[PDB]
């Protein structure tokens, strides 16, 4: 109701009032916290539309104005007649930026207002989708000087004509199960890769094969496209001190671009809304490379370092982890491809969070996600109490389409 | 109702039913998760159900539920509450209660050890002097010349809340902090306020970087009294690094025995406001938190300076590099001196095995991810990818206000 958050490093206490505007549910109850769980009609629509428009007109400082009332009137009439409504460009842009602003798991939200929004609501075919996506990819990549962007395809209508990007990210590497029983490439993408092979993709069967897009328009069966290779900026990974590091043959792609989430604005649902920023170093060096179920390279790196791997207490894992992360950042920097390390990113988030408290009355934040996956307590977010709640506009998870899709 | 948890590294799915037993509140609602918030006089009326439920659990665990002994104990405790407004636990119940508060402690990664806990019954203690003696005996027993043994000492329970036994120290063994006129701090900045209290009560402060604090002990709601733990009972480890010979010259040491002394133990509705308990350290408690927090000894810059890392940009990960070296040194020093310590890899692996075991035999293992995940290298530990459910079971350890804020001074 009126909540305080304390920073335990600095003693600064901040008061949250924004949470009272909270809308969706958390999964938690008074009896059980679920903070660590990864996934915890006309009648319905007008309230959601009114809520959004009220906050929109309030943000442009014309709350209660005739133009405010008129738009509410218009949308209400439009919903009655057509059972949906169309957002104005200005509303679409505002909504997309606020969905990011409200993303409680995102550490990079200091940037939220600088989002480039590409309106793809006029798209009608999977081929159209592919053209829009390549342009997003090229724009965002901008030769290594990355720019945040989102491309928004037509909204859900009757639920039978969804636009969807079947890929979880615009750029990702294939994974293949071997006769061996080992996995080649990215183990996270084994199932998606099979759907591609099944759909007729000619798989190169290497360790770092950029997956094709599988694009669905207007509820139709998805189609396969390959992103022009010259548009997929990649970075070979080397270490500033260890000359052998290059010989592991590691590379990663420069553009992180989530394509499987749903954007809800004013009760409208954009099932295809791929969005992108730039990487925090640990996403690649810690998660992508060191997860047991990902590229899982800790053991190999440690051996080339000649650490004592006999006992865990030598911290050989920790040593190799730091090195992999140094090499990631150094390789992106040397190639002039935007990257942020976890110190500077969390420091920025702490400044962002203070602005949001001061100017908005809060900043919903999921500590489990905001604290980096290594060196947690030496970053300023570790000692920062956070309140996690769900505001709208929002990015939401949605079911993988191959479980939903009738062919 | 069944709740499922998934491990994202292995895809293993467990099913929680134990959460059904949870009575106390979390802080969270349907609208707000308070999972990262650090901190989110009983009547006969409330007491009997609390007693009944404890005793039911106790008798189930000994396979005597519904027995004559069980029914007699309920009846006995009932009459005792109606007649005296409280009751006394049997020694077997006390031991059972204390083990379970630990088993239920959702923020503790060390719980695989819960059933091996030496319980010292100090319910006959009456004076601060008595407390001091019990506490010295705990420290010596638990220390065991380096081969650490878990223990808890339990002083008399709350009666009217005007006669509380309290240990004013937050931990039995801690280093003094001194705030200087130039705004810098000598020793441990976490213990500045308590140190000022000790001084005010008449402690002669050595004023060094690692001065072991006096005990400040309150018995029976009386004003607390100062005692110095015999120095020969306080095991300490000088910190050195296995390859960097200059590391010893940072002058660092730590004490071997972590012993929380400010928490409240609730068993069957009864409140044990003084119940110091100890185990052994996980290396990161000293090397990450105690040494590297900016509000603590804060040694990162000095260590990185000495390693001559590139400190001009955070993107060289100089902080991460010094952090690993400091932690290597803590583990190496404790091992070299034969003082029990566990690394965070081994400790988190043990906890996952413990957690899976608890799900099988108990139907759950409440766990607070924010606390269970170590403060460095989180995602290369097997707890990071483990979904957990946090809920409150009794018996439990609870927070209580620092006694200098509530104590009524006698004079
Ligand atoms: C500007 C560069 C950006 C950085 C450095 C950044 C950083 C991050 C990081 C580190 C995570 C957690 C992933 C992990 O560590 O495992 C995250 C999650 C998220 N980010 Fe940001 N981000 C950025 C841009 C964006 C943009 C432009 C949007 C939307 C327009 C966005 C929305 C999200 C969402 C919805 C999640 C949660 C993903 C999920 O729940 O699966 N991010 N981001
Ligand atoms: C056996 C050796 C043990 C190890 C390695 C161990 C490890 C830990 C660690 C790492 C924490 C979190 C501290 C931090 O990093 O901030 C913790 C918290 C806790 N532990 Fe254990 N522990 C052990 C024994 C015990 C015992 C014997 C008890 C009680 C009988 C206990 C009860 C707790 C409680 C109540 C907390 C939460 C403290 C708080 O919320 O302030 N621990 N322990
Ligand atoms: C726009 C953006 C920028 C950035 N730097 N980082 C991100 C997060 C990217 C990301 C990456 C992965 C896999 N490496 C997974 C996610 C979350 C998707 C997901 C997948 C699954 C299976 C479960 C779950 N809870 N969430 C986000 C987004
Ligand atoms: C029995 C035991 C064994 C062990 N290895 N570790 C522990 C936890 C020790 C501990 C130490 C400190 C200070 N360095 C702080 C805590 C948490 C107590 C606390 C501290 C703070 C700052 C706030 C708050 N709400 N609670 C636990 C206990
Ligand atoms: C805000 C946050 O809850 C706070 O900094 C917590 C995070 N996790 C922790 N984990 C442990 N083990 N000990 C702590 O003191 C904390 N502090
Ligand atoms: C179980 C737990 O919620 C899960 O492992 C989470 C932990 N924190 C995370 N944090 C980020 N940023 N990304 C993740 O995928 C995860 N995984
Ligand atoms: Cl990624
Ligand atoms: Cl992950
Ligand atoms: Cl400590
Ligand atoms: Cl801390
Ligand atoms: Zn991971
Ligand atoms: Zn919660
Ligand atoms: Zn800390």
């Amino acid at each position: 109701r009126f909540l305080k958050v304390k920073n335990w490093e600095t003693d600064v206490v901040l008061t949250d009032t924004l949470h009272l505007k909270s809308t969706l549910e958390t999964g938690c109850t008074e009896h059980i916290c679920m903070g660590s769980i990864m996934l915890p009609t006309k009648d319905q629509l007008f309230p959601l539309a009114k809520e959004f428009l009220d906050q929109y007109y309030s943000s442009i400082k014309r709350f209660g104005s005739k133009a405010h009332m008129d738009r509410l009137e218009e949308v209400n009439k439009e919903i009655e007649s057509t059972s949906t409504y169309q957002l104005k460009d200005t509303e679409l842009i505002y909504g997309a930026k606020h969905a990011w602003r409200n993303a409680s798991r995102c550490v990079g939200r200091i940037q939220w207002s600088k989002l480039q929004v590409f309106d793809a609501r006029d798209c009608t075919t999977a081929h159209g989708m592919f053209n829009y996506i390549c342009n997003h990819v090229k724009y965002a990549t901008n030769k290594g000087n990355l720019r945040s962007a989102i491309t928004i395809f037509p909204q859900r209508t009757d639920g039978k004509h969804d636009f969807r990007v079947w890929n979880s990210q615009l750029i990702r590497y294939a994974g293949y199960k071997q006769p061996d029983g080992s996995t080649l490439g990215d183990p996270a993408n084994v199932q998606f890769t099979e759907i591609c092979i099944q759909q007729g993709w000619k798989a190169p069967r290497g360790r770092f094969d950029v997956l094709p897009l599988l694009l669905q328009a207007n509820g139709n069966d998805p189609e396969l496209f390959q992103i022009p290779p010259e548009l997929v900026l990649e970075v070979p990974i080397r270490h500033p001190k260890f000359d052998w590091f290059k010989d592991l043959g590691l590379k990663w792609y420069g553009l992180p671009a989530v394509s499987n989430m749903l954007l809800e604005i004013g009760g409208l649902e954009f099932s295809a809304c791929p969005f992108s920023g730039w990487y925090m170093g640990t996403e690649i060096g810690v998660r992508d490379y060191c997860d047991n179920s990902r590229y899982n390279i800790l053991e190999e790196v440690a051996k080339k370092m000649d650490l004592d791997m006999r006992k865990t207490s030598s911290l050989w894992k920790d040593q190799a982890l730091v090195e992999i992360n140094i090499a990631v950042l150094y390789s992106f920097q040397s190639d002039k491809v935007t990257i942020v390390d976890h110190h500077s990113a969390t420091e920025s988030f702490i400044k962002h969070m203070e602005n949001e408290y001061r100017c908005r009355g809060g900043c919903p934040a999921d500590w489990v996600w905001i604290v980096p996956p290594m060196s947690g307590s030496i970053t300023p977010v570790f000692h920062q109490e956070m309140l996690n709640y769900r505001l709208t506009p929002s990015f939401e998870y949605q079911p993988d389409p191959w479980n939903t899709h009738v062919w």
